[PDB]
DNA sequence: GGGGTGTGGTAGC
DNA sequence: ATCGCTACCACACCCC
C-alpha cells in the first residue's frame, strides 16, 4: 500500500491504472507509426479511391483476461457466464465485460455493485483481474498480423485494440462486396489464429464514419460492409444517437431536448434541420453530425488519411492523477508536483523536445461534498481549476518548470486538504535542433 | 484579420 | 477497498 505522499505513488498508481495503460499504449503506437514511416510516404491523396476497414477486438480485456486466466478461474465459461475485468468488488470500474454480461444490460465503465444489481438470482458475476502484459502481447500479435497480410496501404493505430486500415482501389480493379467479404473473413481468421483465440469485428465502408457504425453493427464476432450506396432506413434505425461519432452524454442530452427525444439515428435523421442542429450542439459539431448522417466524413476527420504523420505527431504532454489524492499540507503537495514534473521531463527528453508553456489543473472538493466519497480514494464531487504560464525561452530545465508549476498551484489557492486531483501539462513542444548557439 | 485565456466535451474510452 | 488517463478540438470572450 502506497499513499500519495510516498515517493513510489506515481509508479504504483500508473502500474495499476488501466486508463493510464490505455493512454500510454496509444501514445507508444503513435510514436511507432511516425518512426516506422520516417521515409515511407503513407498518405492518401485526392487521386485515391479507398476502402476503410475499421477493426476492433470484441470485449478486449475480458477476452484476453479470460484466455490467460489463473487456475482459480479454470472452470469459468466465456460463452455462458457474465464476466467482467476489474480491481475491486464494490465501487470498482468494470473495464470490460463480455457479451453474456451485456445481455443483462451491463456496460464498460459501470461499477461492479451497479452491475451485480442487474443479474437475476442464480446468476453470479465472474470478476477477473487485469493482465496488462498479456493485453499488450495480444495487441502486438494484432498489429503484426495486419501488416503481414500485405493488403493495406495504410494502417492507423486507434488504440491498443483497434485500428483503421485503408485499402486503395486502382481504377482498373473492380471492387465487389464478395471481395470485401473475403478480406473481412481472412482478417478475422488470421487475427483469431495469431492471437490464440481473440476475436475481432470489422466495419467496412467508403467513409470513416460509416466504417465505425458498420463496426458497431458487426459486433460481436462479425463483420458488416455498408457503403454509402448501400445506405437505408433499416441501417439508420439500428443505431442510438450515442453511436454517432462526436456525440457523448452532453451532446446526447442536447439533441434529445431539441428534437423531441429521438430514439435512433433514423429518428434524428428525419427530424433535424442543419440550422437547429448547429443551434443545439454547436456550429462545427452540428456540421459534423449533419455530414455523419449522410454517411460522410468531415474535413477534420479526413486529416488523418491525408496527413497522418502531422495528425499523429504529439503536440502536448501531460499526466493526470485524480485518484488517491489526500494531502495534509503544502510541503507534500509541492513534493508531489516535483515528482510529477520529473516524470514528465523524462518523457520530454525521451522525445528530444523542449516546452515553452505549461499548465496545472486541479480538482477541489465541492464545499458540501463528503471528505471521503463513495468510491474509495475517489476524487468525489469537485470543481476544476486550471492556470497556465508561458515560459520565457523553450526549456527542459527541471528548476524552471517545477518552480513555475508550484507557482501555478499557489496561484490557484486550493488548500492541500481540499485537493482531490492534479493534472500537469507541457502545452507547446519545440524540437531540439543540432544548432543551439544562442 | 491576428493573437491570447480558461472551460468543456469527447476521441481513444 | 481501489488504482476516475491523456490528447486534441471547439468555444466564449479578451487583447491589439
Ligand atoms: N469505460 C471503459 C471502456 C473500455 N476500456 C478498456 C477495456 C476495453 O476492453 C478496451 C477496449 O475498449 P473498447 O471500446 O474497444 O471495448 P471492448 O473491446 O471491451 O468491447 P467491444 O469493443 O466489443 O464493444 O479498453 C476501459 O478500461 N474502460
Ligand atoms: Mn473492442
Ligand atoms: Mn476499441
Ligand atoms: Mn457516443
Ligand atoms: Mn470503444
Amino acid at each position: 500500500i502506497v499513499a500519495c505522499d510516498d515517493p513510489d505513488f506515481l509508479t504504483s498508481y500508473f502500474a495499476h491504472s488501466r486508463l493510464h495503460h490505455l493512454s500510454a499504449w496509444k501514445a507508444n503506437l503513435k510514436d511507432k507509426f511516425l518512426n516506422e514511416n520516417i521515409h515511407k510516404y503513407t498518405k492518401i491523396t485526392d487521386k485515391d479511391t479507398y476502402i476503410i476497414f475499421h477493426i476492433d477486438f470484441d470485449c478486449f480485456f475480458a477476452t484476453v483476461a479470460y484466455l490467460c486466466r489463473s487456475s482459480s478461474f479454470s472452470a469459468c465459461d466465456f460463452k455462458r457466464d457474465p464476466i467482467v475485468v476489474c480491481h475491486g468488488t464494490k465501487n470498482s470500474d468494470i473495464a470490460s465485460c463480455n457479451y453474456v454480461a451485456r445481455s443483462y444490460g451491463i456496460k464498460n465503465g459501470m461499477w461492479v455493485s451497479q452491475a451485480e444489481k442487474m443479474l437475476p438470482n442464480g446468476i453470479k458475476l465472474i470478476s477477473l483481474p487485469y493482465t496488462f502484459e498479456q493485453f499488450q502481447l495480444k495487441s502486438e500479435a494484432f498489429y503484426s498480423t495486419l501488416k503481414r497480410l500485405n493488403i493495406f496501404n495504410l494502417i492507423l493505430p486507434i488504440s491498443i485494440d483497434e485500428a483503421v486500415c485503408v485499402r486503395i482501389i486502382p481504377d482498373n480493379i473492380h471492387n465487389t462486396n464478395t471481395l470485401n467479404a473475403r478480406l473481412c473473413e481472412e482478417i478475422r481468421q488470421e487475427i483469431f489464429q495469431g492471437t490464440n483465440g481473440c476475436t475481432v469485428s470489422i466495419g467496412c465502408s467508403d467513409s470513416l464514419v460509416l466504417a465505425r457504425l458498420a463496426l458497431k453493427m458487426a459486433k460481436p464476432n462479425g463483420y458488416n460492409i455498408t457503403f454509402k450506396s448501400n445506405l437505408s432506413e433499416e441501417f439508420w434505425s439500428s443505431f442510438k444517437l450515442d453511436d454517432l461519432p462526436g456525440v457523448g452524454h452532453s451532446t446526447l442530452s442536447r439533441l434529445e431536448s431539441t428534437f423531441d427525444s429521438p430514439h435512433s439515428l433514423n429518428d434524428l435523421r428525419k427530424r433535424y434541420t442543419l440550422d437547429a442542429l448547429k443551434a443545439s450542439v454547436g456550429s462545427k459539431l452540428g456540421m459534423k453530425i449533419h455530414l455523419a448522417l449522410q454517411g460522410q466524413d468531415d474535413e477534420e476527420s479526413l486529416k488523418i488519411l491525408y496527413d497522418p504523420k502531422e495528425v499523429l505527431q504529439r503536440k502536448s504532454l501531460s499526466i493526470d492523477i485524480n485518484w488517491g489524492i489526500r494531502f495534509k499540507n503544502i510541503t507534500q503537495v509541492d513534493l508531489f508536483i516535483e515528482r510529477g514534473c520529473q516524470y514528465l521531463l523524462e518523457k520530454l527528453n525521451e522525445i528530444n523536445k523542449t516546452t515553452s508553456q505549461i499548465t496545472l489543473k486541479l480538482m477541489r472538493r465541492c464545499k458540501d461534498a463528503p471528505i471521503e466519497p463513495p468510491k474509495y480514494m475517489g476524487m468525489g464531487r469537485c470543481d476544476s481549476f486550471s492556470r497556465s504560464s508561458r515560459l520565457g525561452i523553450p526549456t527542459n530545465e527541471f528548476g524552471i518548470i517545477a518552480t513555475e508549476m508550484k507557482s501555478l498551484y499557489r496561484t490557484l489557492g486550493c488548500p492541500p486538504m481540499e485537493l482531490r486531483g492534479l493534472a500537469l501539462q507541457f502545452n507547446k513542444l519545440v524540437d531540439v535542433g543540432p544548432d543551439n548557439n544562442q
